[PDB]
């Protein structure tokens, strides 16, 4: 679906600069109406993400069993990382190259 204002931040901690299969990124709640539950607010959330390896979904559920989210806001946490990490990568593959 297209990209939207979920509630929930994902961004570039550092540049990417298109040699590595990691990047990293840091994810915040920028509207906790937006959440079933509502977090404890101890800052960004940081984490390394292998755009080799790694699904935006496994990475969303990881923070459910860490006790970072409510179980019924998996979808919103699992779409605000895929929405980065597309553009992450059409960047990598149309506009980094010579």
């Amino acid at each position: 679906s297209m990209a939207e204002d979920t509630g929930v931040r994902v961004e570039l901690a550092e540049e990417d600069h298109g040699r590595k299969s990691t990047i990293a990124l840091r994810l915040w709640v920028e509207d906790p109406k937006k959440l079933k539950g509502k977090p404890k607010d101890n800052g960004a959330i940081e984490f390394t993400f292998d755009l080799e390896k790694e699904t935006p979904d496994e990475v969303a559920q990881e923070m459910i069993e860490s006790g970072f989210f409510h179980e019924s806001d998996v979808k919103i946490v699992a779409k605000s990382i895929r929405d980065r990490v597309a553009l992450i990568q059409w960047r990598r593959e149309r506009i980094w190259p010579a």
